[PDB]
């Protein structure tokens, strides 16, 4: 009965993963929620607590391994080694929904409404707010995201999207509780409380302003990711770049090349950035691209800015530079004949300002987020601005090439826009390359895996949405006030 249960907390807990993209079934998000709150019924707290770590490792296991496709092409390591690096990851992770079904059975035993409605999501959000923040976190797999194209979207641009998470885990509460006690009243109240929010998929907090309409080019260059870094790849690029974006320049007002696509020093090129930038001030075009830079030992992963209305100068402060570094690393790959040998010094990364004013360019401005930045909301939103016109973010997802990690950071990404009410302009190595609109739809989007351009118009919007205005307190308050309330 309990042994059957554990099985079962793995299968909920992997059921959890089809609601994410690419396979974006959002009712999975549900099921398996209810999953971890009815499986927790009826068991000491620890037993209770188990039963989450292995929901959890359901989860994340099923879901996050593809972190293994890059230690284990790129790191060089063993290869037993990179599986425990994996499933060592997905388990400490479980660590957390193990916390909420612990916390959960000791101060709420009982199988009740007060439980899967009041104390759950409280609790969980403040688990999930753990696991996203100790050890710079790692807030990955959040079922909120699964509502991109559902409805619920609308709940975004107010209190953003762990409000999303919030009212799924109340739900799917309410769900199990009606399910297991055959009571119709948790049931009807599930249905209401899922069922309000669908008139806020209608709200426009945003003007379209067509009288600012561009062109876009955002070049997915497909460099291969093992001869990125080598010395003798860095022309090719440069030219696979230059070249791509050559036909485009006096037609395509904006321009961008995806992160540290000009594989080499800033310092170092110099001649190649200026005449770039003399003949894009010639033609009337911008170009927005990653790029490194070592300044005055400190190494930046960047985003430059050249062209028409943003003339080049590595005194400039038409720049970006990476804030959020994974607890270790963020290095440069070595080189392809170095990186066998390294096992038998590399360069790491310093952190841009946790703040940095948008980019100018062409007079656009925007908000610009570096690869896996994109995920933090709040981070985003803190970065956003009333006047920005545009979310910039620029990644190489080639790490991860055919799973489904690249899926789920664009589906991330897009809620972005969609709690901010601005497009946003998703460039890739040969990621999943996308213009997304102010309300999470895919505008355009390329292929995969292809050297190729996008090409499209695009028209940015103004205006705050709610969740502009305030970020996390109104959901934090909310969740104070049913947890204090939680303690009966
Ligand atoms: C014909 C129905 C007979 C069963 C009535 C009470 C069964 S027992 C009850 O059932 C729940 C769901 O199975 C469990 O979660 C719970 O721990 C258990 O005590
Ligand atoms: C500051 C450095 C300026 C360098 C000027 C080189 C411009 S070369 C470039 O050549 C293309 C070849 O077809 C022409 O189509 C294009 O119009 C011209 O801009």
């Amino acid at each position: 009965r309990q042994r059957i249960r554990l099985l079962l907390a793995l299968l909920f807990g992997a059921c959890g993963t089809l609601a994410f993209s690419p396979y974006d079934v959002w009712p999975a998000a549900i099921i398996s929620l209810m999953g971890l709150q009815a499986l927790t019924f009826n068991r000491r707290p620890l037993q209770s607590a188990a039963i989450g770590f292995g929901w959890g490792f359901g989860l994340f296991g099923s879901g996050i391994n593809w972190v293994y496709v890059s230690i284990a092409t790129f790191g060089g390591m063993p290869g037993p080694v990179n599986i425990f690096l994996v499933v060592l990851l997905a388990a400490y992770l479980s660590l957390y929904t193990g916390l909420f079904a612990g916390v959960l059975s000791r101060l709420w035993p009982k199988t009740t409404w007060l439980r899967v409605a009041i104390a759950a999501p409280a609790l969980w959000q403040v688990t999930e707010f753990l696991r996203g923040w100790v050890l710079t976190g790692f807030p990955w797999l959040q079922f909120g995201y699964s509502q991109i194209d559902g409805p619920l979207k609308g709940l975004a641009p107010i209190m953003g999207v762990e409000a999303i998470n919030f009212l799924l885990m109340m739900v799917s509460g309410l769900l199990a509780l009606a399910l297991v006690k055959r009571n119709w009243r948790p049931l009807v109240v599930a249905v209401v409380l899922f069922a309000l929010p669908f008139p806020l998929r209608y709200i426009q907090w945003f003007t379209p302003q067509p009288e600012k309409t561009i062109q876009v080019s955002m070049v997915q260059g497909d460099i291969p990711q093992s001869l990125k870094w080598d010395e003798g790849q860095l022309l090719n690029t440069l030219k696979i770049y230059y070249n791509a974006t050559a036909p485009l320049m006096g037609k395509s007002s904006l321009i961008i090349w995806p992160e540290s696509a000009i594989t080499d020093l800033e310092i170092n090129q110099q001649p190649f950035l200026k005449v770039l930038d003399g003949e894009l001030r010639d033609k009337g075009s911008s170009l927005v691209t990653g790029i490194v830079d070592a300044r005055l030992y400190d190494t930046y992963n960047t985003i430059i800015t050249l062209g028409k209305g943003a003339p080049y100068s590595y005194e400039s402060a038409d720049r970006y530079n990476k804030n959020h570094l994974v607890p270790f690393g963020e290095f440069v790959p070595l080189e392809s004949i170095l990186r066998p040998l390294a096992p038998f010094p590399m360069s790491s990364f310093s952190r841009g300002p946790y703040i940095q004013p948008p980019l100018s360019v062409n007079g656009i401005e925007l908000t610009a987020a570096i690869c896996y930045e994109i995920i933090l909301g709040e981070q985003v939103r803190d970065n956003f601005r009333p006047d920005t016109d545009y979310l910039l973010t620029i990644s190489n997802d080639a790490w991860f090439g055919k799973s489904i990690g690249p899926w789920q950071h664009f589906q991330m990404a897009r809620m972005r826009a969609l709690e901010l009410a601005r497009p946003l302009l998703r460039s890739t190595n040969n990621g999943i390359t996308a213009v997304i609109g102010p309300q999470g739809e895919i505008q355009a989007m390329i292929p995969q895996f292809t050297r190729e351009v996008l090409t499209t118009n695009v028209t940015p919007t103004t205006g705050l949405t709610p969740y502009a205005r305030t970020g996390n307190w109104p959901l934090w308050v909310l969740t104070a006030l049913f947890g204090f309330a939680a303690v009966l």
